[PDB]
């Protein structure tokens, strides 16, 4: 499933660059111009959503109350409740991955880097099972690219 290698690799690059401050050098795997352009995206656009919902993102967060593997392991169903049903558009996309990333952040002040890489499995995979036609419809990360595209 190209799918999912691809949105994990892009969701997996920004969550990590999030949390450490540090921006990854190595090229992307297939895709890879896509997937580099998507991550600059993101960047641009999910700082700007994490700055403007920081009070709901707070009241998330700390209702959550992750503190290690197996919170994580937990909050595909909360994840997949919010996200699933209703109106799709690259908006809401881009809001399950900045909370992803202000997610991130927080396990990086807890000393809980290690679930980063399962929560960004946990997003693609809930991503990917509860919008696939969606995404195929609208050209994949090729299409949220232009949806985003500032020239
Ligand atoms: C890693 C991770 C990712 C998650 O992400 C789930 C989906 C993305 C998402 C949406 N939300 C969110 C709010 C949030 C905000 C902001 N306020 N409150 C009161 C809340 C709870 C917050 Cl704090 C954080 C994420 C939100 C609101 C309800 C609007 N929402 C939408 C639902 N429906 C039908 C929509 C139709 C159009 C649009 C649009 O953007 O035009 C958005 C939505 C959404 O899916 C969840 C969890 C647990 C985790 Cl661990």
């Amino acid at each position: 499933d190209e799918l999912y290698r691809q949105s994990l690799e892009i969701i997996s690059r920004y969550l990590r660059e999030q949390a450490t401050g540090a921006k990854d050098t190595k090229p992307m795997g297939r895709s890879g111009a896509t997937s580099r352009k998507a991550l600059e995206t993101l960047r641009r656009v999910g700082d700007g959503v994490q700055r403007n919902h920081e009070t709901a993102f707070q009241g998330m967060l700390r209702k959550l109350d992750i503190k290690n593997e197996d919170d994580v392991k937990s909050l595909s169903r909360v994840m997949i409740h919010v996200f699933s049903d209703g109106v799709t558009n690259w908006g809401r996309i881009v809001t399950l991955i900045s909370f992803g990333a202000f997610v991130a952040k927080h396990l990086k002040t807890i000393n809980q880097e290690s679930c980063i890489e399962p929560l960004a499995e946990s997003i693609t995979d809930v991503l990917v099972r509860t919008k696939r036609d969606w995404l195929v419809k609208q050209r994949g990360w090729d299409g949220f690219v232009e949806f985003f595209h500032v020239e």
